[PDB]
């Protein structure tokens, strides 16, 4: 048994000149809140040259 | 048993000049908020050049 | 059992001037909310070039 009361709460954004790359910004659970964040990342930024000459 | 009770909650977005990239911004659960983020990322950004020359 | 009462709620979005990307922007739920986030990307940009050559 659980007895909660969400009352007069703010979770409010306000923004004037703001760029911004957010995942989870602004969550509100009434009563409870999971969050898994499991991302994975396999990315290359590769350069292959073979015999480079530079000559005056 | 649960009982719970959400009253005057304020989650308001107000911008006024604003690029953004946001993936889960306002979100707002009666009693429960599951998230799970797992983006996966296998990207290449990749160049590829054989014998390069430069000559004065 | 479950008795969940949501009253006078605000999720109100207001932009001016906004340029966005956004997936899950504004959500709400009468009693949970799952949100699962897996985007996969295998992408490439590549560039090859076979024996360049410059001279002046």
């Amino acid at each position: 048994k659980v007895q909660i009361i969400n009352k007069k709460l703010d979770l409010s954004n306000v923004q004037s000149k703001c760029g911004s790359k957010d995942n989870i910004k602004h969550v509100l659970g009434g009563g409870s809140v999971q969050i898994v964040y499991k991302p994975v990342d396999l990315s290359k930024v590769t350069s292959k040259c073979g015999s480079l000459g530079n000559i005056h």
